[PDB]
């Protein structure tokens, strides 16, 4: 029985190789992600095929409709039995989805254009010359909206109320509009997501400051699934043998085609 | 029902207070431990009482006896309900409890006697003679250990990785013993040592130790692996998911860092 | 039975919200004084309404009809309650109402426009024309006034010290016209003078506007005087007690403190 | 009728005359506060009598005897009618005593002997390695132990479970133990004493930092009594004529027996 396995499009989690029009299967992709699926599916013993969430959506709550969307989403409608992405272990979706281990250590950072007169998010939120935003229907703003903090609410307040829409739809998108927005427009993701595009060519765009907090990737299974308990146990052996390691210095480190 | 929480002897995550001795009950400790039980217990309401380890080991299988001692040998037969404590999340202890989201991470690191500045325009510079784990590996003059039934000597003794293995290789074979009782001792040796020894302990320790006075110890290199500490519960509990809960609601809400920062850098006496 | 709350339209004190052309009731205006407005209101149970002068005066005597205008104006005759504004306390002001106990302090400055920065080794200075009351009296070509039916032009206009008797002398037989109907009216006349214009008003609001965009402005010497700002209560009523106690109370527990670091400093740029 | 004056020996508000062995009356006392005694009598227009407290106490409250010791008992229980003296206006004093307007604006200053270690007071907070303290019944130890900020309790729990008793019984004691403690104890007290201490000889002691927060003296009088408003409003006219500038100028900006 082959298991489905839903993932997004991210760079260097999920890439779509280069030459992929003649490929089919699980061959057309590439990437960290993919990497751990194949060490997971060895560890366990199962036959997998890779797909790609119809939507690009990490997954999120609607309008008051309660409905998941992304891959939470496919996970729980029974779309999928498994989703190795980076999604981040937050409780919302733990209440929906059963989280193993962290494989990844992760935080929040800020993305500008290329000393910075921001730096931390204090003076990021002090000042509103300078645009920031997240992206949608992820789990940084859900950080934001849920928070408590008081810069955190006057950092919210500010997205929110702000025109244009600061929200964009994927990274490459954000990233996009940071580039091209003359140094106007702040990012607030992933450190990891921010090391990966600083780290690579054109070399236009820096982080800045420390991480706003700290948060890990998962894999996710749907609730009450029977490969929880083997997944776990084939992270954490992955962790201990130090292929994690293995493959964040391959997919972050090995290539670097920037000079830095 | 009045349930234990099991716990180690360590700082700054416990340790008796100043006036310790009229006090009873959880008043007598204070640290991270104590107040993150404190607040695992004000989201999820249930009485606690704390317990500490009569061998003060933090758990490990013993060899040809499949006894587990320690915190975790403990928890498993039942003398012990929750263990709010820095256990770390391995495999091995996986396979016989139930570990929650790390709320802390955490890194092997190598701790070493802070040497003299160097005299020589009109600069001072501090050189080290171990600067990763590599050299420290190659280096015979300076001796290394870890602690006795802790997670970093059970990580070293399975490891596949020339380095580790090497490493492991020479402490096995030491004479006199390399290896502490616990890691006030290692601090100690590597006080008196005069640089003759290097302690292999987590890295928020080995900051903590840092921080403080005499402040003669430093840290070299960087992370040797990435771990955590996770709260441990006997396997199929009842009380294994609410902690989980717990435990990332107080993540997402902050008072996991804010206590961090509070009991690592408020202090910063050195 | 609710209360009326009068206030002047100033900043940072009340001012107009930008979204004020749909909301309705106190959430039409944000500033200092909405916040111990309601600061005082959850000190008290009383429920209290805001409203502001008509005429936008803070409060004076008319010459020959002895009448009293303005805030303290309305304050007397019985139409208002309670004046949370920044009324400045004074003898003439303390024999028609009550004044609490001073909730910040203050002074009159002196007000300029900044100079450009004098390039000549390489380092830039600001030189200013004038630097205390007593030159700026002593010149003329740099012309100065205060704000009509206001504090600081009674304090001129009864002041016994050589200089400030000069300086009102000066401003009485001033043509054109040196007095300003609003603060802002003022600064304008400041930053479209070119350096030919002074104003004289409260330190509060001087440091507030030249911390503030395009801050073309600054401010020089020091205080004339010490003043403060409290909360005005018509002679013989019930409140006066309440607030003045409730006055002590929030400059005890800190939150005067907190409301002006959060109002003055930062929301300012430049 | 004469009316009794309570007083605090205390520089430079209420002195002792050099050569006051052979003077009587209110002829053997100078400073700011006989000065102020003075205008305030010449403006309402009655005669008064000078007085010292019997215990040099600035007022408080007993443990659980609700009994006031000082000027302040001086005060409520009929043995003076009026208290000219650098008495601070409090919330747990206005409830037995009417205050009038303020005549000097003050704060709390931490003082040292002669880089400045200490810096600001959450250094002075976060560092259990210098010492510092209050005086006995006053002001300034209330304002510590009913406070809520966090540093403050921090303070004022490392104060009061101290070995030995880092309170004084005399702010001229205090200064004499900072003084003597070769830079090992910091004192709490008034911006203005720290001012006039700091600007006479042999002035080895300094100011550090910015005042905690903004008090003000006030011209204590019993509750209830026909004095309230004539001081008030004298205490107003001499602010508006300068008089009380003229007289700070007089006792803190005019001797000045130190190089400053
Ligand atoms: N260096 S890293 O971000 O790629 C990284 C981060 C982490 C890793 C492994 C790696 Cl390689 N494993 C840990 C897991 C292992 C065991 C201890 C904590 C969890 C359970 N989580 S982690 O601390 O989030
Ligand atoms: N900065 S820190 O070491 O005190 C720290 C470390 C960690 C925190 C929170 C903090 Cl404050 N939460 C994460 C948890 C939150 C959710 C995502 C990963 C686990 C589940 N584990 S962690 O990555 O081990
Ligand atoms: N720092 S400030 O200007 O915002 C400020 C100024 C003042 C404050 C409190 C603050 Cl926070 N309280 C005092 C009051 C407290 C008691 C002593 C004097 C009056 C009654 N008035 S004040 O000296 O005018
Ligand atoms: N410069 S000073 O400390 O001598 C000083 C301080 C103050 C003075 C007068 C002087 Cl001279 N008067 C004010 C009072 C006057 C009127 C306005 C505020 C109170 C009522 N209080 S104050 O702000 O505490
Ligand atoms: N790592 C995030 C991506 C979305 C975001 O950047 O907020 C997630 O998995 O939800
Ligand atoms: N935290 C480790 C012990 C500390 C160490 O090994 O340095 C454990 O749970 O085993
Ligand atoms: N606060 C002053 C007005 C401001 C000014 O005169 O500058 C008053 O109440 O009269
Ligand atoms: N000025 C203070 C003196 C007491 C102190 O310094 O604590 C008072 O009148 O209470």
């Amino acid at each position: 029985k082959t298991v489905v396995v839903t993932t997004i499009l991210e760079s260097p989690y999920v890439m779509m190789k280069k030459n992929h029009e003649m490929l089919e299967g699980n061959e057309r992709y590439e990437g960290y992600c993919v990497d751990l699926a194949a060490e997971i599916a060895k560890h366990c013993g199962f036959k997998y095929k890779l797909t790609i969430v119809g939507d690009g959506k990490y997954g999120a709550r609607d309008a008051d409709t309660k409905i998941w969307n992304g891959m939470v989403g496919e996970l729980v409608y029974g779309k999928a039995d498994i989703a190795i992405a980076p999604l981040t272990i937050t409780l919302v979706r733990e209440e929906v989805i059963d989280f193993s281990k962290p494989f990844m250590s992760l935080g929040i950072s800020i993305m500008i254009k290329k000393v910075s007169p921001i730096e931390s998010a204090e003076d990021l939120s002090k000042q509103t010359e300078i645009a920031y935003g997240t992206l949608d229907s992820g789990s940084t703003k859900e950080f934001f909206r849920r928070s408590k903090i008081a810069v955190f609410d006057k950092m919210w307040t500010y997205m929110r109320s702000a025109e244009p829409s600061v929200f964009v739809r994927t990274t490459a998108e954000g990233v996009a509009r940071v580039r091209k927005s003359k140094g106007k427009y702040a990012y607030l993701l992933e450190s990891t997501m921010n090391e990966y595009i600083e780290q690579r060519k054109p070399c236009d765009t820096m982080k800045v400051g420390g991480n706003l907090d700290s948060k890990g990737y998962g894999i996710a299974t749907p609730k009450g699934s029977s490969l929880g308990t083997p997944v776990n146990l084939a992270v954490l052996k992955l962790s201990e043998q130090g292929v994690l390691d293995k493959l964040k210095n391959k997919w972050w480190y090995d290539k670097g085609e920037c000079g830095a």
